[PDB]
């Protein structure tokens, strides 16, 4: 079959008390699999896993023009520690650092971010709302089928956009490297909209293969944000992707 | 500019080796090592020479990109993970040799030697086989030389393609995590004495980046895990990583 549906993935779910989607999708085999068909294809806001196409966006019209390029802390003082200093492209995505990519979406703005979506076949396309926050309280909704379409157009430089630009966020997105794979990714948490949900999309390179993955799950409370990347690893772990 | 810090060859007598550390902090411009005559003696490169053979072969477009497929010519060889297909991804990660010989053939001796000429790399002469000349043949480099030329490739100095130079940084990638991201390339020189063990690259943190270049003797491949353990203490040491 091309796509499989594996409900013994639920077990990592209901194990946590926790309701969500694993999908996989296996490049050499042209096939996917998950733990539920009809929340695969179900359309959420996409948080801070926007900040893929945002970055991207960014880098391609010369917002961002390198991954070196310091962003100056705006003098706000806020919630998350990490966000109260400079930044670069890097240390924006590891931190997830939200005043900086609401400055790329103003110096991109409203048409050109519509435009760029509609280039990258990105979810239903809709930017309606702030330029600055459409990606959490906007229009905007992406299916974790719809998050590895557009992965997997990254991971082979085929998006309308220089191979360059995608080269600079594919090394932002690198999370975890070690002997047996390289992740590459990013979590989001959408807490304004209800239902408030946790995303962790991405892929795991192995030495001859490819594993793209979206992930969401119900986020009533950051108590469970752990679980994004814990689970997604049971079933990797489970399906003998990694170790 | 150089500071000597003897304090490290603990971590060579501890077990019972032989070696040098050179680590510099790029924010402060400031080098550091156990041993400055050492860190200035030239070795041969061997698999180190990967990084540069790399850069040459992605910028003459002898390689295309990191998913072309070098196919296995069916030849058993010692090493059990060179014996299967590779990418350039790959063949770094496992130092595939007969990959690299067929690079440099490709490339030819007159433009390996324009390239070493154009990179400052080592003593640039490849006396010796185009496809060997790195592990028995003339080109020699020092722990002090490998961060020079490494420092040029982090920032996309080299006279190669600004593409090359991320492909072959992408390709040196080792280890990631929260806490820092390790690019880098190991060498074994096993044909003409003193037989040593290499490992150089960087440790990238959010707001620095510490280039290193080790050498050890290496009498046998017993101590090869030493390349990267004696490399972590240091910079455990040194509060670099935790
Ligand atoms: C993005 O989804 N953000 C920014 C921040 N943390 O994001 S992440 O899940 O840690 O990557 C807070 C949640 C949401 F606003
Ligand atoms: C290069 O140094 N090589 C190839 C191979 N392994 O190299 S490495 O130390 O693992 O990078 C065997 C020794 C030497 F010929
Ligand atoms: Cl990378």
């Amino acid at each position: 079959k091309e796509w499989q549906e594996n409900k013994s993935w639920n077990a990592h779910f209901t194990e946590h008390k926790s309701q969500g989607v694993v999908v996989l999708w296996n490049e050499n085999k042209q096939q996917g699999f998950t733990n539920n068909l009809k929340r695969a294809n179900q359309a959420f806001l996409p948080a801070s896993t926007f900040k893929i196409p945002n970055s991207l966006i960014a880098l391609d019209l010369g917002v961002v023009k390198d991954e070196h390029q310091v962003f100056k802390w705006d003098g706000q003082t806020r919630d998350i520690a990490t966000w109260n200093r400079d930044h670069n492209l890097i240390t924006a995505m590891k931190y997830s650092v939200v005043p900086v990519y609401q400055e790329f979406a103003r110096q991109i703005g409203e048409a050109r971010m519509s435009k760029m979506l509609h280039a990258f076949d990105y979810g239903n396309e809709d930017i309606s709302g702030n330029v600055d926050s459409f990606w959490l309280d906007g229009g905007i909704r992406i299916s974790a089928t719809e998050q590895i379409s557009f992965l997997r157009k990254l991971y082979h430089n085929k998006l309308h956009v220089s191979e360059r630009s995608q080269r600079i966020v594919k090394q932002a997105m690198l999370t975890e490297a070690n002997g047996d794979y390289i992740i590459r990714a990013k979590t989001g948490y959408s807490t304004r909209i209800e239902p408030k949900i946790g995303w962790w999309v991405g892929w795991v390179e192995l030495d001859d293969n490819v594993w793209f993955f979206a992930m969401n799950m119900d986020m009533p409370t950051s108590d469970g944000l752990g679980l994004r990347q814990a689970i997604t690893k049971e079933v990797l772990k489970q399906e003998k992707i990694i170790p």
